[PDB]
Order: C-alpha cells, then sequence, then structure tokens
C-alpha cells in the first residue's frame, strides 16, 4: 500500500492507495499544481 502527497502552500492533499492510484495522484498533482511538493512511498 502506498502513501502519496501533493502540497500546495496551505492546502495539503494526501492519498493512501495502490501504486496505480498514487501514480495517478501525482500525475493529477503535476497537471494542476506545477509547483507542488510531492511524495510517493510504497
Amino acid at each position: 500500500s502506498c502513501f502519496c502527497v501533493c502540497i500546495t502552500g496551505p492546502q495539503w492533499d494526501y492519498r493512501y492507495g495502490n501504486k496505480e492510484q498514487c501514480k495517478k495522484f501525482l500525475t493529477e498533482c503535476e497537471q494542476k499544481n506545477p509547483g507542488a511538493e510531492v511524495e510517493i512511498q510504497c
């Protein structure tokens, strides 16, 4: 099970899911938020 993160200033988003869902989360993070701080760990 993976943990992934998309931080945009004071809005902090997190997901717990499988690797496919966390890869999707980071792709969406990047499309919406080019400057986000990110993490994936599985």
